[PDB]
């Protein structure tokens, strides 16, 4: 019932009790740890509602208070004869910058009480949703002093009038199987261009074609938006030390924006909530560069580089790996771009975390998500256990709308 | 049921039922997971099931299941462990029982091989310094001048629990580490605790950078004793870079031989609490833990200097490149010295075969993602991207406290 966390590295044992109040299922029982998998009515409605109220007004030092029950009144009869209710301003803002306090895969929590949240439940047609978009874009951008947002659209109804960003993030890069065999672009991204041609998209066909915005308004047929491409700021990728490496006609975009996921709110479910932040390198440099099944750019680095591919032993993947996130890292940097490398980001989580052990009881966090997929042992979070557990307010993956939509 | 496990590098997706056969707990919940936590006497009423789950599934092995052989085993344990409260192994038994712990154990990344593992069966020792001779004998065979082979060394199994065998050591081979007047550790920073242990029983300290530690064994409950490996034995690596003229100056070296000694061996609700088992290192063992941890030797630093490296701030990633090299420099000494080492790149590429054949013969293989990836170059791995069931299965090995926390001083 109370737990303790130990970091292997400082002897620093905390005591975790903020778990006693986890909702949601893991994945897990006590037989089976599925700690690496991916994806492990008016009844159910005001519990929910109670739970989250209860949270807030307990936040703000008025828990019990008149204002406190009134509001728990009057929720209560708004879901009794309307089958939902409407979050306040106050608690929109609340439960947003909660979801992301209580997202275990994020190390950027520390962050977190620094959202800036759009409220964009007036909107009503996808040319709005389009509108609303390109203000968030611009906004968390800043000219490259990045700035974390989220969007929030209207919530779900009855489930046939979902508000939807098909994309999975705002901003990324095309894919296209060609007759060659080999895949032009990002692969992760194949399926959606698909969709978006077959939609009426006219591909540009190269290798970093930024996809347009399919846009779900009111369950209605997703429909097309080009982002502003004044807007969508890109960063070329040079190397401080070797000049062949801008040959490689790398680059990447400074926003990271996931937009497929779903914001629970005291039971409420905002099925689009674009956010934002800013990258820590190794997601650009590791994971959309050198994954196998990304760009997979690790080859022709390393031949650049003049090492030997003969023998796995000789770590050729591993020294071109550095080099790469060097050059992304350094490439942001100069163009003035908010970026973090991965043991600023980490370090920053230790304190976060200590913090939230200190203030809140502890932190909900996934250690299979939180360690950088390199150089691992070396920053603070591998030699640190964690717990992890579901809060809500939260964020939720989603399935791709084109699984549910009926067109 | 089935659970599927997918690969999202290569969409392959596996079925596991082996995972219906797990019975210990996990430390997980459906509220919480403890996946991240390095840490999550027997009556005779549980001892007979744990016999019997353990002898049907060896004389399924042996496709021999339901013979007269098997039920004759089968009760012939049954008046063992009434007659006497416990019972023996057979030979065989054991053998197939520490495979089986191999090739059960989940934070192994090894065990590819696990069917090959030279079984030891020192169940006839009595003293400390029988342990030191058994234990002599494995470094000796296990070491095989270079050629490293697999082994294990199992000494008398638990009876009242006052009458424990125990290595104190955790590794057979490991070096001293001194705390300083001063605050600063000289040699490994992980042993300063043992190393204390061993001078207080009467150990002569050369205290320098690397001394091989004594052996501290405990035999039939006994206070344990001291013994030296002879130095001629214990197989090291001094460590040196490919293309960097001075990391030889760097002093560096390490031992040849990975050999656990203080983990428990559970083979059919047997309790074997000195079991030493050894195979060969994974290179990132010793250079990015062993070297690179901040609580071990912290090379980074002196290293990223002699390197020249930017180290004004870390997005630089001087600490990276530094922790290349020294692992270039670690699989590079060992295979000039002919001495068995695995790269992280082998070492994973043969667990991903490894566990998918696992599946195919046996529905499953319980494997530990946090221990499973390599502690660099995570994701350029293709376990990193490998879906992964953790659960228990026995015959196994589990962690045991240090015996200097419970051990009773006979004076
Ligand atoms: C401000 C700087 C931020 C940094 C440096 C950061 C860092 C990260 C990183 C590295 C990941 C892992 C991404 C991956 O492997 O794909 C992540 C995941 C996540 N973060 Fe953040 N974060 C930031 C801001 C935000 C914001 C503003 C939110 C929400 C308002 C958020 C919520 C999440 C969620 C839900 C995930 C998991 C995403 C998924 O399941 O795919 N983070 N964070
Ligand atoms: C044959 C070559 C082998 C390789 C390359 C290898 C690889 C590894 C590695 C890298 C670890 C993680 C070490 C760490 O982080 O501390 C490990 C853990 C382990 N391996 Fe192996 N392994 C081998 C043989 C063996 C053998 C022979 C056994 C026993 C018969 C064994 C049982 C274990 C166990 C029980 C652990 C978990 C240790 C703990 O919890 O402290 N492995 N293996
Ligand atoms: C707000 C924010 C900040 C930041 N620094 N990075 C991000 C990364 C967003 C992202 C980019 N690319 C891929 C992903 C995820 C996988 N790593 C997508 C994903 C896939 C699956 C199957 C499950 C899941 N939960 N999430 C997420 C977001
Ligand atoms: C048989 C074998 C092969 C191989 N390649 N490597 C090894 C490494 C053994 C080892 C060396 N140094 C430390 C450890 C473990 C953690 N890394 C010790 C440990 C500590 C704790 C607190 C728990 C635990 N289960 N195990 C294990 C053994
Ligand atoms: C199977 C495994 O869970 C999967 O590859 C994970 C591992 N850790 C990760 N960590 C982060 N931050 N992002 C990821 O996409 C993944 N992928
Ligand atoms: C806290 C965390 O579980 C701990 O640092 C683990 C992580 N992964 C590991 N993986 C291996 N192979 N060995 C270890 O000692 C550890 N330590
Ligand atoms: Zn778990």
């Amino acid at each position: 019932r109370f737990l303790k966390v130990k970091n292997w590295e400082t002897d620093v044992v905390l005591t975790d009790t903020l778990h006693l109040k986890s909702t949601l299922e893991t994945g897990c029982t006590e037989h089976i740890c599925m700690g690496s998998i991916m994806l492990p009515t008016k009844d159910q409605l005001f519990p929910l509602a109670k739970e989250f109220l209860d949270q807030y007004y307990s936040s703000i030092k008025r828990f019990g208070s008149k204002a406190h029950m009134d509001r728990l009144e009057e929720v209560n009869k708004e879901i009794e004869s309307t089958s939902t209710y409407q979050l306040k301003d106050t608690e929109l803002i609340y439960g947003a910058k909660h979801a992301w306090r209580n997202a275990s895969r994020c190390v950027g929590r520390i962050q977190w009480s620094k959202l800036q949240v759009f409220d964009a439940r007036d909107c009503t047609t996808a040319h709005g949703m389009f509108n609303y978009i390109c203000n968030h874009v611009k906004y968390a951008t800043n000219k490259g002093n990045l700035r974390s947002a989220i969007t929030i659209f209207p919530q779900r109804t009855d489930g046939k009038h979902d508000f939807r960003v098909w994309n999975s993030q705002l901003i990324r890069y095309a894919g296209y199987k060609q007759p060659d065999g080999s895949t032009l672009g990002d692969p992760a991204n194949v399926q959606f261009t698909e969709i978006c041609i077959q939609q009426g998209w006219k591909a540009p066909r190269g290798r970093f074609d930024v996809l347009p915005l399919l846009l779900q308004a009111n369950g209605n047929d997703p429909e097309l938006f080009q982002i502003p491409p004044e807007l969508v700021l890109e960063v070329p990728i040079r190397h401080p030390k070797f000049d062949w490496f801008k040959d490689l006609g790398l680059k990447w975009y400074g926003l990271p924006a996931v937009s497929n996921m779903l914001l629970e709110i005291g039971g409420l479910e905002f099925s689009a909530c674009p956010f934002s932040g800013w990258y820590m390198g190794t997601e650009i440099g590791v994971r959309d560069y050198c994954d196998n099944s990304r760009y997979n750019i690790l080859e022709e680095v390393a031949k650049k580089m003049d090492l030997d591919m003969r023998k796995t032993s000789s770590l050729w993947k591993d020294q071109a790996l550095v080099e790469i996130n060097i050059a992304v890292l350094y490439s942001f940097q100069s163009d003035k771009v908010t970026i973090v490398d991965h043991h600023s980001a980490t370090e920053s989580f230790i304190k976060h975390m200590e913090n939230e052990y200190r203030c809140r009881g502890g932190c909900p966090a996934d250690w299979v998500w939180i360690v950088p997929p390199m150089s691992g042992s070396i920053t603070p979070v591998f030699h640190q256990e964690m717990l992890n557990y579901r809060l809500t307010p939260s964020f939720e993956y989603q399935p791709d709308p084109w699984n549910t939509h009926v067109w």
